[PDB]
C-alpha cells in the first residue's frame, strides 16, 4: 500500500500508481502541469484550498489565469528551469493570493513520471 505524504523521497513513483480517486484522497493539494503549465489534474485538497470545483480550472493555465501570483521567478522560473533540465524538485514557502483571501503554503514542485508533467504539491502553514 501507499504511504505517501507532502514531502515524500519518492512522491512521484507513489502518485504514478494512483488513480484519481486515491489523488482526491491526499491530505495535500496535487496538481499536474504539462510543460506549459497548462492544467491536467487537479485534487479534491486543493480545489478546498482555493474554494473551487477541480473541473473549472483543467485545461486552463495555471501561471497565467488560474495562479497570476506564481508567475514570478521563484515559483514559475523555478518551474520553468526544472522542466528543462528535467530534473524539477524544488519546495518554498509562498502566498496565494489571486481571488482569494492571502493564504500562505508550502509547496513542493516535481517532475513526474507520465511523460510531459509535473506535480505542484500545496499545503497549509
Ligand atoms: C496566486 O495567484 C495563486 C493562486 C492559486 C494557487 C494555486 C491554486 O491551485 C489556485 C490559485
Amino acid at each position: 500500500m501507499e504511504h505517501v505524504a507532502f514531502g515524500s523521497e519518492d512522491i512521484e513513483n507513489t502518485l504514478a500508481k494512483m488513480d484519481d480517486g486515491q489523488l482526491d484522497g491526499l491530505a495535500f493539494g496535487a496538481i499536474q502541469l504539462d510543460g506549459d503549465g497548462n492544467i491536467l489534474q487537479y485534487n479534491a485538497a486543493e480545489g478546498d484550498i482555493t474554494g473551487q470545483d477541480p473541473k473549472q480550472v483543467i485545461g486552463k493555465n495555471f501561471f497565467k489565469d488560474v495562479a497570476p501570483c506564481t508567475d514570478s521567478p521563484e515559483f514559475y522560473g523555478k518551474f520553468k528551469e526544472g522542466v528543462a533540465s528535467g530534473n524539477l524538485n524544488t519546495m518554498f514557502e509562498y502566498t496565494f493570493d489571486y481571488q482569494m483571501t492571502p493564504t500562505k503554503v508550502k509547496v513542493h514542485m516535481k517532475k513526474a513520471l507520465s511523460g510531459d508533467s509535473y506535480w505542484v504539491f500545496v499545503k497549509r502553514v
